[PDB]
């Protein structure tokens, strides 16, 4: 349940979602073809999450309920919270570049971390397999 190495298998509508966020064709196609390995480690309420990719290796220490600037694969600065609700880690974010809302639902379907990303009202569903 969550605390393990999760790598991206299949990314569904993510270049359309990133076209509504305002990002260039080179960076937008590399954020679809990204190779993102998320190793989630529990620290003391906090989650120390090692985010290993073709762009960057970033260790993100988030507390359950804290308002922080989260950054994705290329360049998207998100002020907001990771909150635990009924299995699911709920990413309630908004762009500190804009004002617009971004909703990232982290959930385990058996042995797959399936991230549903909603910007304004546009769905993109990234399926992460175990390593």
């Amino acid at each position: 349940a969550f605390d393990s190495t999760w790598k991206v298998d299949r990314s569904e509508n993510y270049d359309k979602f990133m076209e509504k966020m305002g990002v260039n064709i080179v960076k937008r196609k590399l954020a679809a073809h990204d190779n993102l390995k998320l190793t989630i480690t529990q620290e003391g309420n906090k989650f120390t999450v090692k985010e290993s990719s073709a762009f960057r290796n970033i260790e993100v220490v988030f507390e359950l309920g804290v308002t922080f600037n989260y950054n994705l694969a290329d360049g998207t600065e998100l002020r907001g919270t990771w909150s635990l609700e009924g299995n699911k880690l709920i990413g309630k974010f908004k762009r500190t570049d804009n004002g617009n809302e971004l909703n990232t639902v982290r959930e385990i379907i058996g042995d797959e971390l399936v991230q549903t990303y909603v910007y304004e009202g546009v769905e993109a569903k990234r399926i992460f397999k175990k390593d």
